[PDB]
């Protein structure tokens, strides 16, 4: 009686070397498949030891979800090039999801607890349906992403394939639910076949107009509404979220969630985003400090802050200078209207509008 072990990563190679030959039988194997387009050796030990690093990420993601038939694999932009061009693999150094008929293209945290949740979360069917209280409830509380709901008459409801189709576009991404329920649809003051979005941490949803709508009416729709006045920077789409600046700039608050401080100055960035959401220059991105451990010290050294107390700032993309509200933390938080005030007073002495 020695106690058995945790699993331990095994240290056997379990990502495909994928090319020519063998990337169609790839395709075959794997319901979903995880490739790294990646640019080939440099002759330098620091790109070989980057290279080596994220290799070993996508090992361990592989062990964990071997059972769920999940692949990886390798495409090699030169040695490669021609299986990049069959696939549509463009982006350097940039994780490839297939499932079924659908790309995605990954741009959140090249971590295996990131990848690993993103993938579950691909393997999922992409329209959560609500029939229970339970499952209602829970919709009703999602708060800190986009989410659509629409009423149909039954799965066979040629506006619900619509609706699915659209789905899959966005999956995982956003959440696309649906209800067959006329009492679910009811409370939540849907009439047949129409499709509510609710823009995040919004409490009123705009419905789609023109219902009843095609896939194209709604894929429209979500990419014209794909930006929220207020939303969350999360590690499965950082990437994507940061390069989507506002000419140049982002306003950045940085709130601790679980803390009661970070908490209250979340509601306060909340009633800021609900008064001005019609303002389509304005985006504010929500960082919780929780969930980016490794790159606290970065930011209090480069901001020069400290992010055990509620900040927001402004912040340059191109050079990442910033400038940050005072806030006394031995007085009330500021309110939106003392925030909506520093910002503007911050924005005017800019270069636009
Ligand atoms: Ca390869
Ligand atoms: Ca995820
Ligand atoms: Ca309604
Ligand atoms: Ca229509
Ligand atoms: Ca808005
Ligand atoms: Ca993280
Ligand atoms: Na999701
Ligand atoms: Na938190």
């Amino acid at each position: 009686e020695e106690g058995l072990d945790f699993p331990e990563y095994d240290g056997v190679d379990r990502v495909i070397n994928v090319n020519a030959k063998n990337y169609k039988n790839v395709f075959k194997k794997y319901e979903v498949l995880a490739l790294l387009y990646h640019e080939p050796p440099e002759d330098d030990k620091a790109s070989q030891r980057q290279f080596e690093m994220e290799e070993l990420i996508l090992e361990l993601a592989a062990q964990v979800l071997e059972d769920k038939g999940v692949g990886f694999g390798l495409v090699d932009s030169e040695k490669d090039a021609a299986v990049a061009k069959k696939l549509g693999l463009t982006e350097e150094d940039s994780i490839y999801v297939f499932k079924e008929d659908e790309v995605i293209e990954y741009d959140g945290e090249f971590s295996a607890d990131t990848l690993v949740e993103f993938l579950l979360d691909v393997l999922e069917d992409p329209v959560e349906l609500i029939e229970g209280e339970r499952e209602l409830q829970a919709f009703e509380n999602i708060e800190d992403e986009i989410k659509l709901i629409g009423y149909f008459k039954n799965k066979d409801s040629e506006h619900y394939k619509a609706f699915k189709e659209a789905a899959e576009e966005f999956h995982p991404y956003i959440p696309f639910f649906a209800t067959f329920d006329s009492k679910v649809a009811k409370k939540l003051t849907l009439k047949l076949n129409e499709i509510d979005f609710y823009e995040a941490f919004m409490e009123e949803p705009v419905t789609i107009p023109d219902k009843p709508n095609s896939e194209e009416e709604i894929v429209n729709f979500v990419e014209e509404h794909r930006r929220s006045t207020l939303r969350k920077l999360k590690p499965e789409s950082m990437y994507e979220t940061w390069e989507d600046d506002m000419d140049g700039i982002h306003i950045v608050a940085f709130a601790e969630e679980a803390d009661p401080d970070g908490y209250e100055f979340l509601e306060i960035l909340k009633s800021v985003a609900q008064d001005n959401t019609d303002n389509p220059d304005l985006s504010i991105i929500w960082i919780d400090p929780d969930d980016f451990p490794l790159l606290v010290p970065y930011w209090e050294k480069t901001f020069d802050i400290d992010l055990s107390a509620p900040q927001i700032g402004v912040v340059n993309v191109t050079d990442a200078d910033s400038v940050w509200m005072e806030m006394d933390d031995e007085e009330d938080l500021p309110s939106a209207e003392e925030l909506e005030d520093w910002l503007e007073d911050v924005l005017e002495g800019e270069i636009n509008t």
